[PDB]
């Protein structure tokens, strides 16, 4: 079919961490929420499946277009559009890697802006562990055996918003 | 008949601790509602009763799936809808537990989050005691006796909002 | 005719008091508005009249079921709408007093919620000295006179939201 | 015509006086916009003229019935409405007095209210200086020359919005 | 055509500057450099002939920054004039280098609102994009191109927008 936006929920990433100084080269604490963003070659909670090879691209892409240029901002709660809002923003994408099929990464709480950012980080303190969302376009294939496969040329446009898990 | 949204008041909860500094392991001190959340086998201000076997169920999945899980988050007045939205959330469950026929609980207001977190711990600061009210999915019998009984199924969605007694 | 909104204009209370370190069972200041907050057997700025003997009743209710429960919350600016909404409380009700054929009270205006407490205060600390209106449910007669006379059975829902005075 | 809303910009009142501890009658300081905050007997920029008889009445009710109560708020931006919302009060105004044709006065920023005073004062911390609008009830009387007439009985609801000029 | 709004985003400034102390000292975070671009077709298919950008930026720095109302937004909306209660940035000065206006804008700080959203994006290591709103017609070409026409009038010179 034609190109539509697929929004992904891919769970609860295992590690927060508050309050590690680090270098600005100079000390600057912050809260990361570092894990599993996406993941290759298993059928997700919407019945859908990334070959690596497709998500590999989109990811490359989504590094040298977002992360890499200081863009790669997220949302709280992923909303049906497939650009982020900064006005919006409640996370910052700083690093992405894989690791088997399996896409790591941290991500940075944006705190100080009276708005969604510390909106999630109060809710983190709180105690609340979040699950991550991803956004993206691209079109489906339908297998008859109860799942779809992401065609060629899925696009990553969001890596990560924070959503409440299902 | 059919699955619909089931939103039920439960009254005050008979405690409001401030201030107690907590073991974060550091210390932390919090706002926290504690008392009676959900009541079975009890005709409620809605003409329903909560069988005790089905809220056992209900309240067993929620624990398992939402308060363990780090995500028993809960709303400033309650929605027409069955999910927590988290950029509204005021509250989190951090336990639940059985005596007798009630649920009790234990909820931490959300704070620093400039949103109904805030709302509520300086509402409560004022003087204010919160309503508590759940939300669920299920569908009731009709009894002829002037109320309704939930029939088996019923889904626990957000175990309690704080809300406005009427 | 049948029960309808009312909504009551009552002027400007005739005390504000900020800071009075009161007594807690250590020491919590607040910022008070003081006065009169409903007017009985004189024709209003909406050209009605509350009888006393209605109005010590409505009032006697009120007291017993909102504010001596703590429930006695009201927002900034009356919105067309029966009950007070948390999210939108500005003040919360202590006390009520009759003086004459006045009815008298004293409201703690909700500080830190980076709400519409903290507009208040915000407002009233800058030099505004609002005024106060009441919401209730209940029906009126016509009298040939000029006025009309609120009828047996009215109800206080919200004794005070703070208001911008006609 | 029939009665209606008349929403008139003024300018850029020539005063921003920051921290200034006041006697509160302790000290208070504040941020204040001082300045011209509304003109008789000038074509304004929507081409309308005020009469200065009626805008002496307006203003010396508008002081009774406003400023003397404390009640003269005003908002940022001027909303299509006659009456302010003190949910969205930015400035109240303190004082009007005449100069010349001029209706000069004193209007102190709202601050502390996680809203539109905290936002007007940082956007004049920022170095923004604001304009003026005043909102009011009347009616205009076509002159055939360009411009209207502001026609007895102008009741002045608003003296102060804070806008972008 | 007839005159229409015209948006253009203008991609990253290549300098943020946080926490300097300005003559009493008041410090402050700023967004400094390209601001618009001169003959170069633009990411919308659009080119500003240099004489008529030239004529624009001149008149917006006598109507607006040097009287102190170039407020800019965050995100830019479909408007041509900057809502005060949505400001996040005021520029303090543009300049020529070669075909770039180059400029100085301040983020505007404890307002609760967007300006203390911008800045708090920024600190978490955001590097905004910079759109321009202005009124004016287009000339088509032929060649997948839209030259702007003489009359240009920039309205906003700068609103903070996340980059495409």
């Amino acid at each position: 079919n034609e190109p539509q936006l697929l929004i992904e929920t891919w769970g609860q990433p295992g590690e927060i961490i508050d309050g590690v100084p680090m270098l600005e080269s100079g000390l600057k604490p912050g809260l990361y929420i570092e894990g599993i963003f996406l993941q290759a070659e298993v059928v997700n909670r919407n019945k859908r499946l990334y070959p690596k090879r497709i998500l590999e691209k989109a990811v490359k892409d989504y590094i040298n277009e977002q992360v890499l240029t200081k863009q790669a901002l997220g949302e709280l709660n992923a909303p049906p559009r497939a650009n982020v809002d900064p006005m919006q923003a409640a996370i910052i994408i700083e690093d992405m890697w894989w690791k088997g099929n399996d896409v790591y990464g941290r991500a940075r709480v944006i705190e100080g802006d009276h708005g969604p950012g510390d909106k999630l980080a109060a809710n983190i303190r709180a105690g609340w562990i979040p699950g991550v969302a991803s956004r993206g376009l691209g079109s489906l294939t339908d297998t008859n055996e109860g799942y779809r496969i992401v065609n060629e040329g899925f696009k990553l446009t969001v890596g990560v918003d924070a959503v409440w898990g299902p």
